[PDB]
């Protein structure tokens, strides 16, 4: 018999090893406090990756060869209907595999304990029945808006403090992202300097370029143009100058080498040039300024549309940058974020990107739940009853399956920069008490009304996540009897 | 000649271990609960190959110095004639071996207990022709069609889940398949994503590749066309240089040589009313263009199994230079359509007139268990397509070798000298498969071997092992069934396999290479 | 990925090694007393660069795999903004990390103290606001404007004999720099030449080059011609040149020599060769022009006519563009003895240019020489007891860190430090702002008869940049760098 | 390496280690049962060669420094006079040495020691004409064609389960082999397939290979065409230089040459009808696409081996260039096609006027045994030619050792001791025969030989050992019977092979070694 074939203890264990080491980067991810990991490869690689964001590592790298890289896949899927909030569900189903030491003990079949995934599905629809749910959410909303969500997902990290101004900025930007519009081009850039807002919206796309020191400051009614012996080669600044006087042109965008013989020519027209503008941002402002068809030099005049609201390169505080705002057209739109400079700050890429998806699925599911865990706590009280009552080592599936719940309340605890065992202690009175609204209070220290707080999970993530949760568990109870394996 | 010498018990004891090792990491993959395990191999290999088929995966790899592998490579002509349903038949040869220890304290001549050999041929007996086994078969048959003997090929593996639903759909896939045509073109893949059904059966053959973003959506009344030879041309055999041409004008000749490549293509293509082509290699970019106008679909690097297998159904191709288009082609015409299964974009061949060859395709949940769907597909091929023609099975869950058990320890005593000893042994050896299904159940071996023999001793065959039980039960009801042929070649293969560990050293032939 | 992974104790050790081997090298860079440091580095590196400027030194190498580049990188911006004075900013955040080991006597959450950081947050406020004053930097002023900040700023260096002098003049930069909105114009250089003046204020742009040793040395009412493409035909230029009146050419690149003899005989300067950087600010200083093909002359170019001359400056000739209509930017032009030294300047400089920009702006300072600094750690000492206490520890810990200073600038002078330390305090306490740690006296002073003051924006970006940074490093790890092993 | 460093008495142990080293091994391969040994080597070899004829693995390898091979290569020139049925002469031979040590406290000149040898040709003269014998074997022969003594050379070899139906069909191989016409093209190969009969009879010859995946399936009324000369052209007697063309606009001459020499071959192929050509080298590819169309087929770097014994089969052919075709060459027009023996892929010649030369295919039921066959019927090809040819016979299994060692027992004695005491060591060399043949029968040696004794003692030349019965028996009644010839020169050579060991060390083959 060839190769490494175990399905057993042998199996199991390398189940249970793989999700240990995955939960621990994990588990200081989550929450206020939540920290930035910057992963280096040595070999094959030659940079660290700025990502805390869970889903996303994760996906990049198959480092061993242990079993991870498919309960690994399986959060990308999630993470397109809600996906995030925080990174939660990786770290539940881990834990879950710790109680099968114990199993070892109670030596028999553990399929009968399978009998878990049963109680996860009747928990997983439980939570999605039980308790109070939101009505709201008409479309435009005056500010139910947000100030919810966003600032959960924004939970998760320490810049809010300014920042959860930032995470009701986002909701803006959805409401004029919806309808017969696709979810297209959205660009976010963070920018060093100082405000009230520490941010700014504009009604355009954001790009980072210039043509050279010499050039008008800033345009006005701005047309955009995007391209695809000695004495001979003037013959080529003047057409470029003859054909943009008499349109009035105000930016050229080229994705490709600029002749140095036109910039000279920029600079005293009034129109800025940028040289090799990359192509990705050119599509998205296509869409944007109405499109136009980019060929030779005969590109001018009509073949070539140009929206003209304002275009401005404008210091936000170090380092130059340049804004286009006011397309016409509305379907494609940049926002522009602010911070105190570190790579905590990168963190608020992942939670705008975690904002734009879930609002997108709000509408669709017309559904929520309330955040911060209080959907978590309230499960739990339930479960607990279920185990002692039910017949057999069918009673051992269902107890383990409902202590696994306990961490999240304790996750979100842990990073808040706050004792997590009295956190457990107060959490679970006030939820048994049958009160929803109630939940983990991040900015109090203890438990409060999230409703006020306005915070709510959308209702894909619960339903995706528990069901889902079975791979890293059904690898477990295929068998136990208990053999070989390869630790590590 | 060359080391590695070994003789009489020095022999026996690389034979030995070879034994023992295999029957643990199979054993675990007999019956209704069975074994699905994860297989790394690094260097050569880079991916997960988990397999639940004791055969399949004991081909893949000889991964050690003890001989084995040889052993491993019977297990495949008795799956040619049918050796498959579940993975039983390597572990009766390993146990064999353990007796051999007893033997050396019997103090006679150890190669006539060899002539026990024949004595399995006897035992032959024992499995066949005694004891009535199935009925039905009638031909594309309206329920025996399965949801019997696949569902207990499958009962061992995992995959049963949802694969049991599966199993059922590979019989209607032997019924088209059966005929005088013998058994070619079956082509069946796994899908990264999908719904309920995980399978979809699809009219003819399935495959998945684009000629790019430009190009027409559908064609219909299709034209196939397969060529041997790329579309690209120019630096033949010798280069001639690389080169600059001494003017201007002489530049636009070699230039001009090209597009006449091109109008070969459009003019030959064009009268045809050519909607698909097939290539298998790399393709030309100048065809790119003409292909995208005309509304011709092409595939660029198409695998040659691929293309073969669709040669059979469309009709062949005469595979040649540009000439190869009308004539020297048999395209078939139905629909050829780029279509998306549920999440990958795939492109579909169907409608083919000639019915032989047909392509089944898989969808999943993306995990180690989905990969465990194309390992057991395998599996599930060679179940089916024997068992509706042999029209014959035996009871399952190990029903029919605890009777054939009970019979052979009786034979050793009533045999005089030589033959005696060396049946008896073969005898026992029937004893650990009643033990080694009960072991990967999680219920308790011991219990079982008891009780098993009392309900088999009694004369009802239907009575077996149940898994699921934790006891004896009636095998029937579960409609759990063994291929009839698994048990015939079995055990002509366990004689001349099990002695093959008995003279070993490191066995001959592969092939000249 | 891979990766070297490090928590909990184990990534605060080697953040705390990192932070303690910085601030002995920095601590001798404080006061009048401070210590010149001079480095070495092989392969992209030419020769010995000596600075006394912390920043500087710094950000130009990371030299192994501890963290503490990223901490270092952000002293720049607020350098932009404003940044030296002293360097103090990283002694500070350093000590920090000490308080760290009585955070394990805590034995409970580092987050939990991490309050104290936005405890921080209501600071920047009793720091400099309320406690201590100063009231004046009105706008120019009359005698404040220096012989005050930039004599503490070049204290730490050693070049403060006929320094001094030099510092005094970098106020009167900032008086014209005042007023239009932002600074981006001006340039400073270093000469071989010896004066006891030590320094020449230009009205215009310096530039170090000649046509030839040929050609005539003073040019009045002079224009200006910059191309972009060289010289490299003979009577196009000519013809074009002398309707012009044509006084001087500078162009970016190699000069073809047919024009050089035509140069001289009209009586036109040309340059040879000029750098870009320096003709992009003269684009900005004389309005500006389009340098393209011989077709450049007239209309497409500008020229500001004022004064340009070959003087000779010490040993060497420089020459020099003046009098610009502009009035945007301008350039500083030091001598000195020619040493380390000397170089020192260059450092030096970059310490005294940016602070007195924003003087203007700001419209407050501080008292220098550690004068702020005690003041806010007895206000800070309060804080932690009224806080009812997970906030207190903290907020208490980060009060203690201010005592440090106090000893390092008197550590720098050449006095026992816990002396002064200890006279420190009482006249702090007392009510008297201006009194502060007199390194020259060897006890405490009064700050303003010695005239030094620190900009407002120092200390109230500090606090914001040296309390936020140290607590990214508890909860980072690995920290952007190649660390292959 | 330079000094061996034995001395005169330790000079015979160096003999004497080499014949105690090949006689355990030869062992396993005497008598019904008996055991195949496989070999792996490595310089100059390839995959494992596997021989259960003791002769054929000793002559193809000098494996090391001590004396042996000079002993082993005499075997040969015995199996051209008889050879095979049972490796038992070395075994013998190997034997005498152990008496050696007995010898030298036999403080006796050595050297009358080996007057025994001379008077081992009273072995050689007694064992003669006083045996046994066969008188029949008239020619063909309707049931003494075999049943005989190739089941007892199949005996030595366990396969004699399945196989000893295939030695039965080597006579007829040998029955169609006779006459004047010579020993001339005997091909044999085995195929991985199962049937009970494990063989079919080929009336033509076995070959596997291809013209191409163009080409007719099969051929009728078929003339076969055989070259000397590649049809690969360009080098001629003078190369004309290695260049190519200075551009492709000449490049068009060189290539209309070509096309000529594709003319002359469909020219003279359609008149003659040709149905097959055999070239015996590499294959120029132009002429292939002209085959494919003419319906003709070709065979791409044909063995030589094959084709020779071909050319006596078809009546011959005169290969020389292009000219070769029409009466130069003769072909034999009966069925050329390429059938699927059930598995592996073979094409074969059949239906030769001439008759003289024939070709036997073998199929195996799954195992190392039946590549035993290829040894076993190497065996019962030349045994059965010999048994008709000499018309003298003895016992088998062991009844001529038995008989002669009674004989040989007296004479020592009754005779001077100069002479008596060599004779009597020679006669108990007889005695492990009848150990060996039982020793691999199944039953206790020493129980065997004192039975074994007293029935030939008595005077019944047909009892001997029957193993299938662990005791003596009628030899006559099973049928075994050895060749005459095996006997008559034996004795005489194994005298002188072994008088060259005692005397005689160091010795061997070739230096590099």
């Amino acid at each position: 018999a060839g190769a490494d074939e175990e399905r057993a203890e042998t199996a199991r264990l390398s189940s249970f090893i793989g999700a240990i080491a995955i939960g621990d980067l994990v588990k200081s991810t989550l929450g206020p406090k939540g920290m930035d990991k910057i992963l280096l490869s040595s070999g094959r690689d030659a940079s660290l990756m700025v990502t805390n964001d869970g889903a996303t590592i994760l996906k990049n790298i198959g480092v061993d060869n242990p079993a991870a890289k498919v309960l690994v896949d399986m959060s990308r899927v999630q993470d397109d209907e809600v996906g995030d909030g925080t990174t939660s569900v990786t770290v539940l189903a881990a834990e879950l595999l710790r109680e099968a030491e114990s199993l070892i003990a109670k030596k028999i079949h553990p399929q009968t304990i399978i009998a878990g995934w049963r109680e996860a599905t009747k928990a997983a629809r439980q939570a999605l029945l039980n308790s109070a749910v939101d009505h709201g959410s008409d479309e435009v909303k005056f500010r139910q808006d947000l100030m919810n969500i966003a600032g959960t997902t924004l939970s998760s990290k320490l810049l809010t403090h300014h920042k959860d101004h930032f995470t009701k900025l986002a909701v803006e930007a959805v409401l004029r992202l919806k309808g017969s519009g696709n979810l297209e081009a959205i660009h976010v850039i963070k920018k060093l300097g100082g405000s009230l807002a520490d941010s700014y919206l504009d009604e355009g796309f954001l790009l980072d370029k210039k043509i050279g020191v010499n050039q008008p400051k800033r345009i006005e009614n701005a047309k955009i143009l995007i391209a695809n012996i000695e004495h001979a080669e003037k013959e080529k600044m003047k057409e470029k100058v003859e054909r943009i006087l008499k349109h009035g042109i105000n930016c050229f965008i080229n994705r490709q080498l600029i002749y140095n013989y036109p910039e000279q020519l920029f600079g005293a027209a009034g129109v800025m040039a940028i040289e090799h503008a990359d192509f990705v941002g050119v599509e998205r402002l296509a869409l944007v300024t109405g499109g136009e068809i980019a060929s030779t030099f005969d590109h001018p005049e009509l073949v070539k549309l140009g929206s003209c609201k304002l275009i401005e390169e404008v210091m936000i505080g170090e380092d130059k940058l340049i804004h286009f705002s006011g397309v016409a057209l509305g379907e494609a739109c940049t926002i522009v974020l602010r911070g105190a400079t570190q790579q905590i700050l990168d963190e608020a890429e992942r939670s705008l990107h975690d904002a734009l998806c879930v609002l997108a699925q709000t509408v669709k599911d017309s559904r929520t739940v309330y955040g911060g865990g209080c959907s978590e706590m309230l499960m739990a009280h339930a479960v607990t009853q279920l185990a002692s009552r039910t017949p057999g080592k069918e009673a051992v599936a269902m107890e383990s399956y409902a202590k696994a719940l306990r961490m999240l309340p304790t996750i979100i605890a842990d990073n808040a920069g706050y004792d997590s065992a009295d956190l457990v202690a107060q959490l679970r009175a006030a939820h048994s008490e049958g009160k929803t609204t109630a939940g983990l209070d991040m900015k109090e220290g203890t438990i409060g009304d999230m409703s006020v707080l306005g915070i709510t999970e959308s209702f894909q993530v619960k339903r995706q996540v528990l069901l889902s949760a079975a791979e890293a568990a059904e690898v477990i109870l295929r068998v136990d009897n208990i053999i070989k394996a390869a630790p590590r």
